[PDB]
């Protein structure tokens, strides 16, 4: 009678779990049970060009219609402890590409049930997800990555469950608060459509980011110090050429350098087969440095016999390198651009 | 009757527990119950940059009234084994912004409660829970950082659970024994607010330290080292301008060395995008060791033709470049003090 | 009587379950009951080295017919929540060769049960595994890898339960979909044998993959740094005898370089005791970069004396030295290719 | 009636269990029960200066009396099966500064439960914990640390549970037998105390270690190099002041290598804001090999003008240097020693 | 009647367990129970010196004989599920010196149970270990370890429960199978006895294994580098005196080199105050080549004054250095093999 009894509340709930079966989806053996799916986004941890995986934190809720649950006589709706799910029939979502995922459990159970009059059931899961994605590195780090999140039903087809985005476009919120410092979300997609497997055809919900990286922080890294180094080769064509320990100290320790950098950058990334953005740019570096060096070897291989003709190489050198250098950039970045 | 007949106290508790419903809140369908909420913060573990979060180990107390837990006749607190709160209502707290969190079990589950005559439950866990903090590094190492812990109910709207600090601003305790080696708490702010959410409006707790880094590490790690071979390549200005492999392995060496510095620091921060303070140091100090090199490679160009002007040069430069740097540090330092 | 109708429903599940022994295997002292298995690889995550193991994720599926579970007046399969699996008899099927394995459990365990009007009963679990799997480095990188994974039962021996690959050789599927940046899958096979024991004789099946390890990144990383390397070496011959700091400092830097990329490879591989492929092409260019400084110290050790064999053995090396390194890389890559 | 009849057995503890209420404490309502406790510490598996915390694994042993469980007829202590602990009251300790800790479980979890007739229950853990440790690294690393085990009721206070060391100085054992490569016990205290908190006084009991660093890998890993490149400085004083290449070359060597000393060692420790003994000793040197440096310096500026002041330069620099560095050493460890 | 009748055989189970007591072990109150121990170790997994532990895969079978258990009308040894382990009283089984260990669970928990007619008990797990081991390392890398596996009861003295290697020195098998890269298993043995403790005696079994560790692998990586360093410095040897940024540079790096390599291997180890076998050949060769460096800083201060002698020093130094490391070598090797 009254919504503040407590006992008539308690009377209703128990009579709603008296003779229901968790085993037995909603409607079964007709019509399929329509979930609708929310997601709030709480954050994007980190995005691992090694593991190929990003992390996600979100708020995963569910909507779907149990008429086993429908009561009379509240006009309420029914906010219930989170430990009743386990009393209850839950579709059998799961992620398809993900690696590893957990429900937060503090204080509680991070998990909410709520029921409506109709039986209409609201489900929802705080969870951490560590999803696999697949990212391209040969435009690395001006490349451009598409990370997904698939959701399916794990044993129940197409005749028995279906899912959708419950408010179409603006099923998942939070995107614009994602922070992340070294990429940028573009654009994010929904997508919703029936995969056909050897046992049937199964629901599933996409839901993709398109992310771009920032290059601010490897203009800093990596290539303002193969350009120094690049430009400190150069100065070995000033230096008179009977300097011979001083211009070939030059020209080692720039070559040295130019496959540290090289070789420590690309051990941070995973060992993939092909040939990325940034190695090109850093073997062209080498190629300049390492003719640098091989331009004063021919000047002290003549410079004895011909004085003025090595005088001429130097001289020629403090030009042709420098705008070469120029060339080779203006190339470099137009095209990756 | 006697307080110490345990049967009288087993009968009794076993009354409380007969009939009670954990699947509804107390005063279900009437006034929101009041939470109150005590932290005593037993330790910071540790700040982290790269992650961008920080661990807290505390105990959790929760203060709220369950008239189905009144009783009458013993008039005692009754403090019960742990084991109790598994049959009993407890509000679904929960940290919004943490990343992962326990309770401590050894030698049992860290947890007590404690009843009282009027029906009051005292509801206490000891939480090691690491949460995330953006930090802004633009002014690192000299930031001032903002963490703070977000504290919401998952489930019930502002209808049904209402949060507050119990005691005001003496509700979190133990921040004055919070030992950070790289940080000092200047301030801790205790607030209370209610959040909209698309379900509805949610109590929350939220609980900030503004945190001071400390530069007396950075400066033994990475100021006193740049200033040392900043100052370490002054000495080729006294180096005689024959010894060209003595002046220009002094070139080479501070400008490789300035280089790793400011590479191996940016490796162990997180891949940012913008310059810090600390980058803007180490890229000043880039300049003068540049510089350096290039004095003696004008130097050396000009020495045989000119002995008198590249004699002039050396001399002039052993004046300029201390002063230069001096006035470098005068501006930098002030600017970020 | 109406397939709809869950009351129908539920009171023959109930049927099924009551008496039902877990305990007991199908078939109890009869025939072995027949386990069939397939297997979808959802994705190989990473081949360890270092450890010797990688990481896979998968469908596993178990059929199996259970007259106990047998059930008439429904002319459907009964796909029932995955809970109703702790209360079936399922196979004690486990991994042999694993090292740490586990079963997704977001939202739900990663579960399924499907029943059939006959008694059989399908069992699919989604799980993620590290498997051992002993690799001959001989070869490194060029080597051919052979990875298996070993499933066994664990309690029951060949009389009560027996293993067969359901479907023939198209039990395992997702092979081709397997994306491994340093590895390709050659071939895969699937093996039904009987292992005898002590206790008896035990059914096995055996999935095994062989991989080939891709020589594109090691080239970029390892091989052409060495071969650069030699090639600097070079440069000492065409500098004159006269600048000892230049040509033993090329002599000295070469020779250093090598040790170091021998030594940092041979870290991050497991320390085996025999020595690998790419172990002698690094050992090769040592020998070459040490003989051009050893060939300096000769001819500085005579130069002054007979200035003209010093200037013979410096121009004959020229030739000798880049002649002799091309015809080492000969031998070497057609012997492993 | 026999004690090896395990019929009467099952009946006399049947008897203890039947109206057993886990939920209270034994003498609810009256005196406070005491607890007996001693350690037996397995081994300290590590302790860490960077995360300031140790490793323990120990046998934990509770002893108290609960004349619930007090049992006639059979002469014999009962040791039961360590599930029977989770149908018994057990104290609720908990240790105060640990960090992270567990209870073995292989075979069966590491627990044991005896009882006696006159109800005294002996209640065993084996526990492995990771306790914070604070440490003052001033003096590191010839310091001495002191890292304690508090020992607390989480739930209980001093009216309702005492705690006292069962066997005075000699609860604690094992100590003798812990093996630390890098630590000393000088000395171990056990400290029993009651502390004051708002909800009241709870019992305390102390285990704490006095570890004493041991100084004979850092002798050989960091002070032996820092001598053998100081004692390599003062070299170049023996070389002529006309090879600058080679002085200048061995005072940059030495300067950079200091550096390097000083920088990797600290980064090992975590980033303490103040100055350690061993950072006292590596500036110490940093100054004798950069002042060695800046003294071929002065000679070479003066040398063309005035060789015989600049010869006299050298050799007193000969005995001046290893001298004043062998005073700085006597200082140096006399004041930590 | 009929084996294959599973309604006889589940009355026969429900009659052995109805009123078992798992509390109790058998014989409870008389004599000692029996429990026999049989290890198949599946593999050794790794071996670490930094952690001082090894990690051992295996199957741990226990056999005992629980006369409440024992059936009649069955001529068949009955294989039943897994969970029926947890119905039945089970050995406190664990191991002393482990550090973790769990039991592997996919696809079920990795146990079996066997029962006998005459009540005997076959329980079988799968256990993952990782086992402490302290490591004298005073030899290393040409030591010999002695690993032990400790097994003992937990709650049980001698007169409850009483082990014993089931087959003699045949309990142990698949040792001749594991494969360890860096270590032989030279031999094992098995131990049987018995432990006097504070509370009683208590039983244990000890599984140890004597391990080789194979040197081909430091050969290769450490002592190989150490020899072609110190030939390097030999080479200073035939270049000429006046060559003084030469022979220097020479002196310089072969000398940083040395403290490199004796260093960084060092970090890989724990943190022993001892020094090491490798320590002694490394400290070695750092005195050669400090001597050839400091040989020439001789030369170049007499090389002047007295070039005759300064001559034959460099000569005889070709000779004493090369045959005084080889009796270095001689001495060294003799000793440690
Ligand atoms: C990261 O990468 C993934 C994978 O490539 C991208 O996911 C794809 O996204 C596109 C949309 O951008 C999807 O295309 C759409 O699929 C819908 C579902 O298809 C099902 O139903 C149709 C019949 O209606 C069947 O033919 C089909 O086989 C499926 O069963 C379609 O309904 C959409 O059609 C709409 O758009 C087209 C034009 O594109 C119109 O012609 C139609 O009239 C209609 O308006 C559309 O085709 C595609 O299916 C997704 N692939 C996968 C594997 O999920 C992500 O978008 C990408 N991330 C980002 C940020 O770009
Ligand atoms: C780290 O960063 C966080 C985020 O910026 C800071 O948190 C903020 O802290 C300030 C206080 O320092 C908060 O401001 C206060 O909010 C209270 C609650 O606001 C609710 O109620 C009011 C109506 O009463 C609504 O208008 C509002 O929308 C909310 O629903 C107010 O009650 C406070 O008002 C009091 O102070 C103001 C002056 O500041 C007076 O004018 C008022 O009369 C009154 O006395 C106040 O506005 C702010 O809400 C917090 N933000 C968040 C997101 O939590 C941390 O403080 C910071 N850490 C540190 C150490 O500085
Ligand atoms: C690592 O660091 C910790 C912290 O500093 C040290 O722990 C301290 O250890 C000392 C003993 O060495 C403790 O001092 C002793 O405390 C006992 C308990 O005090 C309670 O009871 C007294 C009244 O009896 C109250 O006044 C007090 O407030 C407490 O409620 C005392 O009983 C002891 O007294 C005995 O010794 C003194 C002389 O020292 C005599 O005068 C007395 O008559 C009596 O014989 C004593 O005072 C101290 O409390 C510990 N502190 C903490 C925080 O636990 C560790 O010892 C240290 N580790 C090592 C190896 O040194
Ligand atoms: C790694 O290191 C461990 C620890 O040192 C070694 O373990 C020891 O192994 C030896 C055997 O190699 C053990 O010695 C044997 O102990 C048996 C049990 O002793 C109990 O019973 C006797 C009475 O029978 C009591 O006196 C004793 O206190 C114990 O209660 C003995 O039965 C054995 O005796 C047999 O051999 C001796 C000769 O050695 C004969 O004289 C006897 O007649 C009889 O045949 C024997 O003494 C020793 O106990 C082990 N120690 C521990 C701590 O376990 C590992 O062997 C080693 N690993 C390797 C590969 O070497
Ligand atoms: C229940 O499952 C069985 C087994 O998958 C189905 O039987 C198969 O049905 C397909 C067509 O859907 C046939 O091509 C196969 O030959 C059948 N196999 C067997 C062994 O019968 C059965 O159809 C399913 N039941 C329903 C109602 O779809
Ligand atoms: C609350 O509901 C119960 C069950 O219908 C009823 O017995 C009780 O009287 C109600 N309470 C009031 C105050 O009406
Ligand atoms: C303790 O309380 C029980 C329940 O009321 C009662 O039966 C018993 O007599 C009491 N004990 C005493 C000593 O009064
Ligand atoms: C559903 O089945 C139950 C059990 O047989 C039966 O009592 C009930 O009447 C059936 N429902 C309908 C609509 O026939
Ligand atoms: C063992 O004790 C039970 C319970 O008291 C009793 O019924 C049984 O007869 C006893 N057994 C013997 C052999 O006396
Ligand atoms: C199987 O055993 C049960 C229990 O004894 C019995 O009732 C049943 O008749 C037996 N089955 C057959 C076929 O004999
Ligand atoms: C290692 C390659 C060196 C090339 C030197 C070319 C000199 C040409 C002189 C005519
Ligand atoms: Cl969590
Ligand atoms: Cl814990
Ligand atoms: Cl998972
Ligand atoms: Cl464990
Ligand atoms: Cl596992």
């Amino acid at each position: 009678n009254d919504p503040g009894n407590m006992s008539f509340v308690k009377e209703t709930v128990d009579k709603l779990l008296k003779g229901y079966d968790i085993r037995l989806r909603p409607d079964f053996g007709g019509p399929p049970v329509c979930v609708g799916m929310n997601i709030d986004i709480a954050s994007i941890d980190m995005v691992s060009e090694v593991n190929m995986d990003y992390t996600l934190t979100m708020y995963f809720q569910q909507y779907w219609r149990d008429k086993r649950l429908a009561y009379s006589g509240i006009p309420l709706n029914l906010t219930l402890d989170n430990r009743v799910a386990d009393q209850l029939w839950v579709p059998d979502t799961y992620f398809l590409n993900d690696k590893k995922s957990f429900v937060h459990g503090v204080t509680v159970k991070n998990r909410m049930i709520r029921l409506h009059p109709d039986g209409t059931v609201l489900y929802g899961l705080r969870i951490t997800t560590t999803a696999a994605c697949m990212m391209d590195l040969r435009r690395y780090p001006l490349d451009e990555q598409n990370c997904t999140l698939e959701i399916e039903s794990y044993g129940y087809t197409t005749d028995d469950i279906e899912f959708y985005w419950r408010g179409g476009d603006k099923a998942v919120t939070g995107v614009e608060r994602i922070e992340l410092p070294q990429f940028s979300i573009v654009e994010h997609r929904l997508v919703s459509r029936n995969v056909v497997f050897a046992t049937g055809a199964y629901p599933r919900l996409s839901l993709s980011f398109r992310l771009k990286r920032n290059i601010g922080y490897f203009i800093l890294q990596t290539y303002m110090p193969s350009i120094l180094i690049t430009i400190l080769s150069w100065v070995s064509f000033w230096i008179n050429y009977d300097a011979s320990a001083a211009r070939v100290a030059l020209g080692i320790t720039t070559v040295l350098t130019m496959t540290t950098i090289n070789t420590h950058l690309r051990e941070t990334l995973p060992k993939i087969p092909y040939v990325k953005a940034i190695d090109m740019y850093l073997m062209g570096c080498f190629v300049f440095v390492f003719l640098a060096l091989l331009e004063y070897a021919f000047v002290n291989y003549i410079f004895f016999s011909q004085p003025a003709r090595a005088a001429a190489i130097d001289r020629w050198s403090r030009i042709v390198f420098p705008f070469t250098f120029s060339l080779f950039n203006l190339v470099y970045w137009l095209y990756y651009v």
